[PDB]
């Protein structure tokens, strides 16, 4: 369907202003004055914050902005100390058997550390070399800002086939950590030149390549 | 406040049928109508799936209707789909412009056969413990049910702060399954004797010990 | 023969909301409408309470309705109200005026509070005995549960071959409970000892034993 | 609602030929064209044996007749060896959100006896003279055609304020056995003269008289 697009988590620095957007067609968002802007505080009731453009119910806050922006839908925080730390919905209306929710642009700031993902690459065991099973596994550790883009390249190009990725969690402080696993046949894999592995941030970013081989 | 009482917990099959039901004030539910569900799954953008009382864009199949008997507003799925299972949420315009919605549901449905456990772990690369460490990582590819427990165990002992395990999944509409991680050095890794990643999971115990694979 | 597939058994509560599913050939449910349902409670005559696929005349609140989805035709009850539980039946057109109809559900709904049980046995008139026999009737008043079993005893044990029982009840919507009748003439009757009809019940076991009560 | 007048059970000898009719108002059965004829061959699925007038599905029989004479709706049955052994719904068409069912006209022939109702009147026991629970339990035993019109009288007239029957059954041999008890104060009793329970067949019945008075 629609994609309502959304940056991934912004993460500002408490007494902050910050602008999500929301790019959709030209119809809606464009000309169309319907956008709607939710927040789920940790998830669950994603409460309407902002509705038709800058309007806002009755049981929310002041401090909280939100414009159409001829054709993306933005929504200015400004203030931001234990309020904006929620997950962030933008939505637009149409007449189409539908209405449009867009990706999710979560934000906090409260914690301690917005230091860096510690990704590793684990390639194919004997799992795969031997059990046939061609599995290379791309780790994030020590996150602070769980945020993960992840892309996978096959020698070059994008890969991404028999590829998937874990929602992320970790204990300890908190931080974050995070998978990405690609399996497939065992020569797609030692035929095959190299894989990568790059979990991005914006300020942020880490790559890593495994090539095939052999034993001893 | 204004919240819309639904229940926390749906349960069923997909032989019969079930029925979310939304309750409040005349107000809301009572004297106005504009009562839209949405589909969400925690991660996608929740889908309206019955607007007004029982109005629906493609995305109903059919008897996935909802009316609202008082003010006690229900929506049945009539058959029922081996869905995802999590959040069903119900708005009424309850007016002035100021829209409010139930929350929860989820659910518990029979039909999705419960699955076994499919672990692959790749501490090396083979030179990784020569060197410095790696990290062992397991992985359960899947098992339908996520309900478990992972252990690691170092020829017969459980090793101690040296692990890192949480999530349930990711997938598409399939499984359940995580992975883990130890950052065991060289000798704290073979000095270690050899070691299984322990997966106790739903009665069955499922396990897998490493040592010399080498190179993949 | 034509059957419509629909579960033999329901169950729920009152709290939220029931589906009975009623399915078919395209014949019947697929490419023809006209499912009506009816109410039947073992003694009245049934009651359409969804015409066609959804329409209702005064018995359906409201969200008591029916959809079809392809040919699997619900009717939920939306909410749900203590009724007393047994039949509901869908039939269609099927076309060549040759109507078809599915069979069963009946009801396990908690909200409807278990009983406990109230007796009354009245052997007597005050001659009776005297000049012939009359009988020993128990009666349970009521207990909303149904599910028992009603002895005799004579001063400690039960007497053979002289005892007829057996009847769930009448009532409105309001319990189950039964009568038992013993014959036992005179001496069979005193000479007896004294008897006390034996309810066992649901765990509990009630019971009056009666002797001398003479003229009422 | 409406009532759709039909006895209770016929009864003949096999090798006959009934008439089970159905009046309503004038409206319907009257002018109306619509009646519908059904059998329950011991309940459940009560199929049309009969619909428009004498009109007949396809997997129903022969013998099977009904006309609509101008203002009643008679079914005739003509032959009824084992086929009519079943419960018989008379139901009338009409366009007020309804469509009418009528009251149920049982067929059988198969037993032995068509032998006589055993009917006693057990008067308040010391339940009632101590106790004050003023029940007069009226008692059905040995039937064969399980036909029970119960009519009771308060000295003189009609009486039925708080008066149960138990909708009846019994075992050995089957027979038919039921109940009817009538519950109200002491004195409603023994201020009052007499308690009629009339049993009733059509070239059946008996009647009985319990009256109130004193101990030893």
């Amino acid at each position: 369907q629609s994609a309502l697009t959304q940056p991934p988590s912004a993460s500002g620095s408490l007494g902050q202003s910050v602008t999500i957007s929301c790019t959709g067609t030209s119809s809606d968002v464009g000309g169309y004055n319907y956008v709607s802007w939710y927040q789920q505080h940790a998830g669950k009731a994603p409460k309407v914050i902002i509705y038709e453009v800058n309007k806002r119910p009755s049981g929310v806050p002041d401090r909280f902005s939100g414009s159409k922006s001829g054709n993306t839908a933005s929504l200015t925080v400004s203030g931001l100390q234990a309020e904006d730390e929620a997950d962030y919905y933008c939505s637009s209306y149409e007449g189409s058997d539908n209405f449009v929710f867009g990706t999710g642009t979560k934000v906090t700031v409260l914690g301690q550390p917005k230091a860096n993902p510690t990704v590793t690459l684990f390639p194919p065991s004997s799992e795969e070399l031997q059990a046939n099973k061609a599995t290379l596994v791309c780790l994030i550790s020590d996150f602070y800002p769980g945020a993960v883009t992840v892309a996978w390249k096959a020698d070059g190009s994008p890969v991404k086939a028999g590829v998937e990725t874990t929602k992320p969690s970790k204990q300890s402080n908190n931080k974050y950590a995070a998978s990405s696993y690609l399996s497939l046949t065992p020569e797609q894999w030692k035929s095959h030149r190299s894989y990568s592995c790059q979990v991005t941030h914006e300020g942020s970013t880490v790559e890593k390549t495994v090539a095939p081989t052999e034993c001893s």
